[PDB]
């Protein structure tokens, strides 16, 4: 029976090390595509085919979000979120005004050595002063100026580390979507769509656009099932159950 | 007569076995591609090409339909589709209340463990109660609290699978679209593009996105005939005979 | 939590080798990509064992600004900018009139030699003369004709030179960005992405078309640091700690 | 400082063989591109990424202007464009009438053999004829009847011939443009690209469409200087100097 | 001398195809406004403006009237008045009470089913009522309530379809206008803005507004007419004959 | 100082080809426009508004007189008023009597066919008769009605043409107007609006409405001056001096 | 809390740099607008909108006088005023009664060609001299007749020049209105209205038309300040209390 | 039944972050408008015919009070109202009467700069006078004469921050209205309208004129929620409860 799908699927993921379960119920896309290639063997006067080898065959898996979290970039690198951690990031403070003694006043925490920009392009590099007060050479700024300062902070968070040495784990996935029928109009089957065996591939890019949303990619290369040799099954449901 | 074309065309399919017309005249895309590659031999002082050798064609065909359709699946595929299979797919629940005695009363009949999420993101594995009701710990939910349970159940439905198997069958595939006067607007020809000999290879892909028109697309590959040596015909049938 | 991401990272570039702070608060693109190399272990019922052999890991940046600036030039190209250099350069002048006695009037401070073009489309070619005032002959031009005149002046200002020497040192790179609560739209945490160590490259496309804005471009590629392994750190810091 | 870039540039181009000067005012796209091959180098355990090798520093240009102009397309292209020379050009009647002795009559000076076609599309191939009267056969075409002609005809006109030769000719390239300031609104800098010892690389592209303006692109390739390593430079005039 | 002009043109509509001749009436409005489409080309610094691409004119016509006739709707279709057609309409009967035994008479021709309100809104449809009686349940009301009935009959009379497609039979416009002396008041010349192969444009617009008249607007454009290339002619006329 | 307007008019234009100075005259609108294309530059968190790039600066001019004149008509379509033009147009004749012999006499001077429309709405369209002298059709209608009649005739008078072709003249304006000082309600300043280098464009606009005398409505386009680079001049006088 | 606001706003401007200062105290109107972008963020089985991922602040200031002030348009198009600039303007006369001996007196200072017009309406180019009484061609007029002249003077006063290259600056603006309170109506407090970095924006409108005052209109864009992120302040103070 | 409506609507506002409750009782426009979206799916050959597919719901609210409020704009723009802060406003004194000498005084505390004016326009800045005494140039103007006097001054107030990159908040919207009975006229029902999940968009526009009450406009946009995958309920009461 012809059916009309027009959902996305709802993603369930696995690991096969542990027993985890990560669901998405806010999915954007969700594909599989399929590529298959053969070989032919040739002879004699004229290479006419004689036989048709064996057709090898990959299947891949694209998951695309509308949210953000680190567990979709901790599944990507294999490496466990660190709670807590003390990082060193960068701050800046504008519009800060000079006396006529040639005296500004920081009301952050400078750690390492600031970083003062003015009006022209110019810059000057000064390290902390303990009292919060520095000193500017008259041929920077005059009395009654704008200047900015660059410096860097503390803070506490949580902690994701790509390094070069770790691609890991092992998933299985499920993707569930509707099918309506195209003459009353109400929801006529359920279709599922089950991969065993998939590894997820390195294949990710965090574009932080102008406005618009995130919306990440993960992506997954499905490979055969020992006990039984399948790559992935569909079930066509119905609401006859 | 130069005329204008605005319209798909019909894709009938014929396997060469048994007679199995399949038909499809609700499609939105149809296409046809060629490409030829050469190679030469080389000599002496000036690196000039001497005489040819080894000239290839290789004709490619692509289809996309509207509808969708599990026997449009099976054509890529080699294997057939059982009916009548009972399989295992995952459920979910969302908003269970966690009563004064912290239990839980769950609607559904799983197959296999439960799996629970709070409000902020945690596990809790636990086996198949008999009696229906499960017991939350305390540290995991007090009271009057939201939880979502994610178990595994039971369904009967057909059931494909996407293996590595032999794809041997061949298909007679044409098209059929019609013609226009540019002068006076009446139909003046019906345009068909039928090739003789097919293989099911190239790739499929499923892309479900969120908006609509799942679009099925099928690809194939056009091989020589051997009592023709033919690959593709086109013709056209005025409508004046 | 999941959270919303809609917003452009503020980007910051700091010199390995003497600590040069150059920071940006008006970018409009800032993106990060990574890439791996994947393999198979297979080759049919012998090689039943499929394995996924994965090596190489890549890391590429990329960073569009809205605004010009010239360090950005500077960093691709390793080399300081030298300031208050007297150099030559093109300057035209527009619809002189011929006089009596075929003399034009020039107001500018030629350098090198004097054009002269007519409306029909010739080239006269000059010296110098002190007076400022030309000779033209009869053929070329008439009286109460119209021409224009190209010299070269000269003039002071900035320099950097793009020589055949690769550039040097290392930079390390810092975005930063903020999120969103889903529920309350309230904003709930700032992610840092920071890089290490990290190479310039040189892709420049400095495009001038009439009616658009520059908009720089500048492309970074990353390298493990030999310490930690490390090539970028995700932090996520909550607003409330 | 920070500048805005909203405008095309002004460009110049001076030939180093004997004396001439090009400029245009009215220009659409000024481009200047960077290529550099790089390689990695790959270490121990996961393939890490260590050094950089980097070599092949080129440089190409791309100019694009609003009007159409020969002399400009033939230094792209190392020929002569040979002025007021005859040739044979294709010409095409409409609007015949044929009498009811199956005769028609042309107007012109055909060179070539003349090819008739009817109102369905077939072809009639008659030789020239010295009065300039034709006898169309009966089948063809009856009395009262419409059909067109396809002849040749020449012309006088210019001429410019692409061949497979070497120019072997150089330039010298300057680019202008204004840049102005973005908390005031006015012009603060002029910049300047200059290139010295540029070469006429030939990838010439033209693209005539369906109502669409043709702006003719010119590319070249920017060498090395061999007296200051040089290949280009920029430079940035303030007006307050 | 000065003509002052303060009425509203008397109308004329000619047809090619037969010749038929509308509007010995009174209008209320008329205008011919006319417009021009530019297209610019744009380059170098400024994007001054450098010469132009369009050479287009239309002119428009809208004429409103105080009377309603169906012709007036016949020209904004491209089809024919039918005549003496039987068509299916709605009546009502408004004014019902039910007795003891609920026995109540419609009077009229009735053809389809009679559905009666009372004041819950309860349908009760009922079939042909053949007598002049029908029953009311308890439910619906009380004894001697009000009810309202509603039917539908057959009438015959003038029809006009509206389809989805074609138009032809372009118009002649002419607008009767009358000119006045300055000095005298009295008739001094007689405009006629004639407007040969117009076309008709389907802009409708029908609204009942609560007791004010419907006032009918219709819209043509104009072309030039086949060679002589006179879209709109303005004529001047004199009382001294 | 501040000023209070409020009369208009005092509008001059002059020719630059010939001397033909037009219309000093009172008028009742002159207005005067300007337009420039700004777009905004948007970047950083939140897409904040940074600058405003803006080019393409045009004026434009707009006259409305109290009287209508062919000769201001002249001044927006180039097309030279063909006088003594015998034209053709239509005419009505209304109150004409059956008598009892089916005669219909006509005192006009017809050149076409006439339509002739009864009390009812039946169309009778009967070709010229010589004899003075109509036959009436038996089923048109009875005797001692009242008939109209729809015919052409022929008128000698002034024509004008609409084209779609050029308009290549120029021409300088001026407006004149007071302005009072608002603590004496005395005359204080005249003020002149003086734009040169002046182009007609054709955005004409007539409403014939019932019981309006209308405003013919003049449309010009200001443009740059060739030596000045000057668009319009605002002149402010004093009374006293 | 809660106010009644029943007043227009006084309106303050100053430059940003040369801090020119221009107020007004006799206004009519007082405006300003916010505009955002919306958008949806959808997902999941269904389109379920979950967000709104909002986008790009926009805001705009709108003023209406009562008066005509010269800065208005000086600000509106970046220039000076220049004071003390002798100019050539129009003049008319009418009421010349022709003298005889073929004479007419004249009562101005001509300084171009003189024009004069009939009583029918016709030109007559004579030059220039010192004759009181000009000398008329008897084939225009008679004696003891009509006649109008038209000529060109020399007037001094202020100036101002709109050129097709000029920007805006930039400005701040201040609103001040008073409150009230609703319950025994006594001045309450003072609203002021901030906004810092406006530009002015260029769409002008001047209709003068038959008794109507003129009501000039000046409108601005805000772009949000460097330091604060502020694009407007709103204050309620000034409070009697 | 049918019930006629003739009052306005009270409007409770909630704010889901912080349990904040905003309670309107003198309302004058309460609206709330819906539209739907629907797209098709079109096959192939032929036409193009249809398919009909999931539609989409929008709902707009939209709320005007009759009092100025500080918090109705607060809510547009999530931002606090910081109170008690220092801020720089404009002021101004009329009718200042020069003294014998050439000096004025000032009763007033002056921060920045004062800008005289005079009776015939000019202007004369001067640093503030320590002594409250200011001197003014002959020229400018004489004594027995009257200047005014525009500077800046500080005072103390309430203070709302419009910035570039900051969004409202989530709200909970409520509507209570009253119907009536065409009949006995006395009260029928009372009509509830709820919103759930509202965000408040920037459509903003306050405006002053003269002589015209100020009505602040709100506007919401309606999000579906999160469990009963409702937008908004309509409940209709009675007074016989």
């Amino acid at each position: 029976m012809k059916t009309v799908i027009q959902d996305t699927a709802d993603v369930y993921f696995k690991r096969k090390s542990d027993g985890k379960l990560v669901f998405t119920a806010e999915a954007q896309t969700a594909s599989f595509s399929q590529a298959i290639s053969e070989e032919k063997l040739r002879g004699g006067i004229g290479n006419k085919p004689l036989y048709i080898l064996k057709s090898e065959k990959e299947i891949n898996l694209t998951v695309k979000n509308a949210f953000f979290d680190l567990e979709w970039l901790a599944m990507t690198q294999g490496e466990t979120i660190q709670e807590e951690t003390k990082v060193k990031v960068f701050d800046r403070e504008h519009g800060l005004i000079v006396d006529d003694t040639n005296k500004v006043t920081l009301k952050g925490k400078p750690v390492s050595d600031v970083t003062f920009y003015n009006k022209k392009g110019l810059t000057y590099k000064i390290a902390v002063s303990t009292d919060g007060t520095y000193t500017i050479p008259t041929a920077f700024a005059a009395a009654k100026d704008k200047l900015t300062a660059v410096y860097q902070i503390e803070k506490v968070g949580r902690r994701l580390a790509i390094k070069a040495s770790k691609f890991s784990e092992r998933y299985e996935v499920e993707y569930r979507t509707i099918a309506y029928n195209p003459d009353t109009e109400e929801v006529y089957s359920d279709i599922y769509i089950q991969f065993p065996n998939v590894s997820p591939s390195g294949e990710f890019e965090m574009s932080l656009e102008n406005g618009n949303a995130l919306a990440p990619e993960i992506k997954f290369e499905a490979l055969a099932d020992t006990d039984t040799d399948e790559m992935a099954v569909v079930i066509e449901a119905s609401r006859d159950e």
